[PDB]
């Protein structure tokens, strides 16, 4: 079901290395619906190449646009298993501290602050 389940650590690492080679300016992001989520839809894909200059505030706007949400639907985004300390941080900076050992940045979204 989940990304880490579908691919070996060997496969996730080699993929990140290919994104480095072929999309050197992109952050490799895994974005997944909270497995308890009732309200929000599932995304059409799992793996996203985010321009390394966008801040977390703008990435939330992008995901809300992809899910085609309206203005009073709630959306909460976890990074590497925990709340974001700030939405103003560039994703280049968030990647360097919150990245996984396979080299992906893992995100999970839900309609409640309680995941
Ligand atoms: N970069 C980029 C994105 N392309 N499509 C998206 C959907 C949600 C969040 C980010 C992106
Ligand atoms: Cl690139």
């Amino acid at each position: 079901k989940t990304f880490k389940q579908r691919r070996t650590f060997e496969q996730r690492v080699e993929d990140v290395r290919l994104i480095r080679e072929q999309h050197p300016t992109k952050i490799p992001v895994i974005i997944e619906r909270y497995k308890g989520e009732k309200q929000l839809p599932v995304l059409d894909k799992t793996k996203f190449l985010v321009p390394d200059h966008v801040n977390m505030s703008e990435l939330i706007k992008i995901i809300r646009r992809r899910l085609q949400l309206n203005a009073n639907q709630a959306f909460f985004l976890l990074v590497n298993g925990h709340s974001m300390v700030s939405v103003s941080t560039p994703i280049s900076e968030v990647y360097e501290s919150e990245k996984d050992e396979d080299g992906f940045l893992y995100m999970v979204y839900a309609s409640q602050e309680t995941f």
